[PDB]
């Protein structure tokens, strides 16, 4: 019970008992917390509770020090000092933002705004408090017990009465019972086991509530600027393929950390793999939150870097399928590709963290605690999608509040910016450039003349709260008959339920906007489905239309985003 104050570092025995993380608070700060919040239980070697037998006084403001013990107003001896006096709580070794982080329920956007504008130690307190609140919230939903098994990919469930029913999308991963993780999609439901098993009737599923570990390392280490490239040895013979990034690779070697903003198809993976060809002796650990993002870095590495010095780190509890062409779990190979939660304790000359909009401050801190590096590179785009905030229901989280790195890219600007989109037809580049990049994103491709927009509100139906628009899928069906080249298109929408209906009526491969991020397809068919804050989000809109290499068909619901689309309008 001897720790350091989360607000001023002053050595103390005091920890708040009403805080779910029980942070160490100094005498001066513990006071300004207990007197300003409903938090009155103070902890030390022993709790600050009335020592008198059968007495339930636990409020620190209703307690005193009677010699060496603690008592309330009704049990204190004559020679007793109040615990709360002169702006201090009695302790050994003798706040507005801390109070709000300590007592908030994390359902409001202003909670996440504060969690990112506060001091660095408050960002860590905010990050483990939030994560602990998110885990304890999982204990609230109901158990799904199997009622009947139809086939290898379909079943019927019986839900627990009196406890809510969680959203049945791939975002929510149940743990079967210990018969492996299982995912679900829409009374005939579709079941997806990570481990192949002949689903037993009566066997039950539950949401795994992993333990939240305390955070030690900052989200961002303190910045260092150098006068020359430090600990890295560049090549003079660097292929013309990577010549565009030489000046940026040098910036990478002359700073402790650097930020790269890369709009869709501007060459982020190329920059990341090319950083290894520029510092060919450097050991580089490549990391991201998702397995898909780590796999996208493995694909680009497999093309330019020696396959023998590569290794894809897979956690022992292997959940879903990932990259199979590197030696698995060889921690000491020069190039290590691994997700943030699976990172071993190691050092590196460079750490590359990709898809930075998807990271939380918890992930930012974890990377700094597991990896000790000469240089850190954060690659991503704050105009793309962030990590889902399951508790957040009121308000919209702006990009400068996604994490510390995103806050930096939006306020002081990114250190590096890839300005030429090589993927998209100019119609798409011109739309997103004006929408989210302040007209700074340039088109390498010409206009494809295969980008269409239709304004069709249709009819909105709902599977629980996930939306469907059958008339918008009907409009797509009529379009496909007159445009058979579009037979090879990927159907994208902001809702899983819309995607489930489109898969059966159109037969096209389906993808949510959130699961499409990082991927590219020749043709994309997007139905907006609704006019909600979710389907109108400019980051989601940006990701949705920047997936296409050749053409896109956008069936819009919102007049605003329809009018901004620089596409050929269609009739019906
Ligand atoms: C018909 N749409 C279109 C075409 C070319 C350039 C700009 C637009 S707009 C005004 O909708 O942004
Ligand atoms: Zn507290
Ligand atoms: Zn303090
Ligand atoms: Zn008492």
């Amino acid at each position: 019970a001897v720790g350091a104050c989360v607000l001023c570092n002053s050595q103390t025995s005091l920890r708040c008992g009403a805080c779910i993380r029980r942070p160490f608070l100094c005498c001066k700060c513990c006071y300004d917390h207990v007197i300003s919040t409903s938090h009155k239980l103070v902890l030390s070697v022993n709790p600050y509770v009335c020592n008198a037998p059968g007495c339930d006084v636990t409020d620190v403001t209703q307690l005193y020090l009677g010699g060496m013990s603690y008592y309330c107003k009704s049990h204190k001896p004559p020679i007793s000092f109040p615990l709360c006096a002169n702006g201090q709580v009695f302790g050994l070794y003798k706040v507005t933002d801390f109070n709000a982080i300590a007592t908030c329920d994390w359902t409001n956007a202003g909670d996440y705004i504060l969690a990112n504008t506060c001091t660095e130690r408050l960002k860590l307190f905010a990050a483990e408090t939030l994560k602990a609140t998110e885990e304890t919230f999982k204990l609230s939903y109901g158990i799904a017990t199997v009622r009947e098994v139809l086939s290898d990919r379909e079943l019927h469930l019986s839900w627990e009465v009196g406890k809510p029913r969680p959203p049945l999308n791939r975002n929510y991963v149940f743990t079967g019972y210990q018969i492996g993780e299982y995912t679900f999609e829409k009374d005939a439901v579709v079941y997806r086991g990570t481990t192949t098993y002949k689903l037993n009737v009566g066997d039950y599923f539950v949401l795994t509530s992993h333990t939240v570990m305390p955070l030690s390392a900052p989200t961002l280490v303190p910045q260092e600027h150098y006068v020359r490239i430090t600990g890295l040895y560049p090549t003079l013979n660097i292929s013309d393929e990577f010549s565009s990034n030489v000046a940026n690779y040098q910036k990478v070697g002359m700073q402790k950390y650097s930020t790269l903003q890369g709009p869709p198809g501007t060459g982020k993976s190329h920059f990341a793999i090319g950083l290894a060809l520029y510092y060919p002796s450097a050991r580089i650990v490549y990391t991201a939150c998702s397995h898909a993002a780590v796999d996208a870095l493995c694909e680009k590495a497999l093309k330019y870097l020696p396959i023998d010095k590569c290794s894809r780190i897979i956690p022992a509890r292997a959940r879903v399928e990932c990259f199979d062409k590197f030696k698995v779990n060889s921690t000491l190979e020069q190039y290590v590709f691994c997700t943030v939660n699976a990172l071993p304790e190691t050092t590196a000359d460079i750490v590359v963290f990709d898809e930075i909009s998807m990271a939380t401050n918890y992930d930012l801190s974890v990377v700094n605690a597991r990896l000790r590096a000469k240089h850190y590179v954060y690659i991503g785009d704050p105009a793309q999608l962030p990590a889902p905030r399951t508790l957040l229901t009121k308000g919209t989280l702006e990009p400068e509040y996604f994490n510390s790195v995103c806050r930096l890219m939006k306020t002081i600007g990114p250190d590096m910016f890839l300005g030429t989109c090589r993927r998209c037809p100019a119609e798409i580049v011109d739309t997103v450039s004006a929408l989210v990049y302040d007209n700074k994103l340039k088109a390498h491709k010409d206009k494809s003349a295969q980008c269409f927009k239709m304004f069709y509100k249709g009819v909105i139906t709902h599977d629980v709260s996930s939306a469907i628009n059958r008339p918008q899928i009907g409009v797509v069906r009529e379009f496909l008959t007159r445009n058979p080249a579009w037979r090879k298109a990927v159907f994208i929408s902001p809702y899983n339920s819309q995607n489930a209906v489109a898969s059966k009526i159109l037969g096209l491969p389906t993808q949510t906007v959130d699961s499409s991020q990082g991927s590219e397809y020749d043709y994309v068919i997007f139905t907006q489905t609704t006019e909600t804050a979710h389907s109108c989000n400019v980051n989601r809109f940006n990701v949705a239309i920047t997936r296409a290499k050749v053409g896109i068909l956008c069936i819009m619901s919102d007049r605003d985003l329809y009018d901004k689309l620089q596409f050929t309008s269609l009739e019906i």
